[PDB]
RNA sequence: ACC
């Protein structure tokens, strides 16, 4: 039985001055005029979250548990992994990375600085020599934006993010980082959400939902997952890791840097002060994301096990999880997700919301999307990703000096391109704006899993068509959640209604087709839903010659 | 902060 923190009392302090809002946002202010309900979380609302997340963990486990462990430890067995050298692993260091408090930054490390390679040198040796001392680390609370909700409490409390020296998070990636490519794959096989496209995600649900005689299906998410990961979860990731064959080396470093920082440590602020112990999992290491969506596979396997699920077919990405699998009547089905959840409560990941049986595809909402349904060019029925647009449109409005929105615009016109709320407003909003500026043909960032992918605008219905097919461009009749859902949105941001949409977009249409080139055919492609005559669509040549495979996998 |  464990407290997943303890504080001293010193603040969570931010690491400089955080980000001002403006009397006026040029860029979204004709996307939407409630900007008084978009906000960013800062260090000020830190300690509400520290207190949500600091609790005592009483974990019990099973056979059924048991059972699951043996058979991934043995699927781990399977994988040979390497070190990375120490330049490699500097090389994979982001530009911007939080710098050492030793003397260098991101930059250093990258080029292979020789004070910075030296540092990292003593740092590797230090880990395979003390396998005990507690690794310090800093603890930060995370700005992200939001839209306002008067039901869920206003606003929400800063997420805590806890790292380690950018030194030590280099020797990570040298033990760590091989590991990470492979053995999620390795033991989850088809389940590991993260190797999936919108529409191959859209795909692997079908198929699952379509493979079962009856099928019931459930989403489920834990409350606080990082806080309710135990020293000993920690530990049997560790357990996992080891069961892949890897050189010696690097069996030493995994277990010290398990012991010494993996399974809790000191947390300082941002000024130095001492804040707090952990006994949970750091999101911020290295590990975080496999060991999130491994141990929730483990104990969700687990408890499918012990609640009597019939067939699962699993879908896990950290700690969100869906599960389809044959009904065994809707009263059985309520039972055995009641035992689902009371075991994933004794495993020590307990629900946000419990979850309940559905037999609809479209109610199951996972990693904040679902499945919906609309007609395509020839009247079937297509199925694609959906999301409500509240954050998206929240982020689209967060315009600061230190930051532009066009990017995040970007993003979701990739990510959801054949959505009714991106078709109408944000690809009507995003050609308007570029074109107004005269920027259609300057490349913008496009982020993902924290890769960055240059993106020209001009080539969206290349890129739109290899992603989610040439269906996307032309999705009508669109279900009546989705457009409640849409409508509902808009109006609690303060932006036009999708009718007012429609007329901008014909104009936005016939400027771009007017310009001709590659932005004429973004005009025909990309907004052929809003003229009352419809074009002919054909495949894209330029769509045949793109290989996107990084961008989701 | 990591993916
Ligand atoms: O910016 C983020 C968001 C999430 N996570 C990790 O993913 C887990 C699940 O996130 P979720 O969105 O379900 O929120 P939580 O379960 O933390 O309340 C977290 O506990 C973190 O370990 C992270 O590392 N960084
Ligand atoms: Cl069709
Ligand atoms: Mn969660
Ligand atoms: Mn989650």
């Amino acid at each position: 039985s464990s407290m997943s923190y303890s504080w001293t009392g010193a603040l969570i302090t931010p690491c400089g001055p955080e980000e001002e809002k403006l009397p006026i946002n040029p860029l979204s202010n004709s996307l939407l005029r409630y900007h008084n309900k978009v906000y960013c979380t800062t260090s000020k609302s830190a300690s509400q979250r520290a207190k949500k997340v600091t609790f005592d963990r009483t974990q019990v486990l099973d056979a059924h548990y048991d059972s699951v462990l043996k058979d991934i430890k043995l699927a781990a067995s399977k994988v040979s992994a390497r070190l990375l050298t120490l330049q490699q692993a500097c090389q994979l260091t982001p530009p911007h990375s939080a710098r050492s408090k030793y003397g260098f930054g991101a930059k250093e490390v990258r080029s292979l600085s020789g004070r910075a390679v030296n540092h990292i040198k003593s740092v590797w040796k230090d880990l395979l020599e003390d396998p005990q001392t507690p690794i310090p680390t800093t603890i930060m609370a995370k700005n992200e934006v939001f839209c306002v909700d008067p039901a869920k409490g206003g606003k929400k409390p800063a997420r805590l993010i806890v790292y380690p020296d950018l030194g030590v998070r280099v020797c990570e990636k040298m033990a760590l980082y091989d590991i990470t490519q492979k053995l999620p794959q390795a033991v989850m096989g088809a389940s590991y959400g993260f190797q999936y496209s919108p529409a191959q995600r859209v795909e692997y649900l079908l198929k699952a939902w379509a493979e079962k005689k009856d099928p019931m299906g459930f989403s489920y998410d834990t409350r606080h997952f990082d806080s309710t990961v135990t020293e000993r979860d920690i530990r049997t990731e560790e357990s996992i890791y080891q069961a892949c064959s890897l050189p010696e080396e690097a069996r030493t470093a995994i277990h010290s840097l398990t012991e010494r920082l993996y399974v809790g440590g000191p947390m300082f602020n941002s000024k130095g002060q001492t804040c707090g112990y952990r006994r949970c999992r750091a999101s911020g290491v290295l590990t975080t994301s496999m060991g999130n969506t491994i141990t929730c596979y483990v104990k969700a396997l687990a408890a499918c096990k012990a609640a009597g699920i019939v067939a699962p077919t699993m879908l896990v990405c950290g700690d969100d999880l869906i599960v389809i699998s044959e009904s065994q009547g809707t009263e059985e089905d309520e039972r055995n997700l009641r035992a689902f959840t009371e075991a994933m409560t004794r495993y020590s990941a307990p629900p946000g919301d419990p979850p309940r049986p559905e037999y609809d595809l479209e109610l199951i909402t996972s990693c904040s999307s679902n499945v919906s349904v609309a007609l395509g060019p020839r009247g079937r029925r297509r199925y694609y990703l959906t999301r409500d647009p509240t954050t998206p449109l929240a982020r689209a409005a967060w315009e600061t000096v230190r930051h532009s929105p066009i990017n995040s615009w970007l993003g979701n016109i990739i990510q959801y391109a054949p959505t009714i709320w991106v078709r109408m407003v944000l690809m009507t909003h995003f050609f308007s704006i570029l074109m107004v500026q005269d920027t259609l043909d300057q490349n913008l960032n496009f982020e993902m899993y924290g890769s960055v992918y240059s993106v020209n605008p001009l080539d969206l219905p290349a890129i739109i068509e290899r992603l989610h097919g040439l269906d996307a461009f032309s999705m009508h009749t669109y279900s009546h959640h989705e457009l409640t859902r849409v409508a509902s949105a808009l109006r609690k941001l303060g932006a036009p209604p999708l009718r007012v949409w429609k007329s901008r977009a014909r104009a936005v249409r016939a400027s771009l087709i007017s310009r001709g080139g590659k932005a004429a055919v973004c005009g025909r492609y990309l907004f052929n839903w809003a003229v009352k005559t419809k074009l002919k669509l054909t495949p894209l040549p330029e769509a045949r010659l793109l290989d996107l495979s990084s961008w989701f996998t």
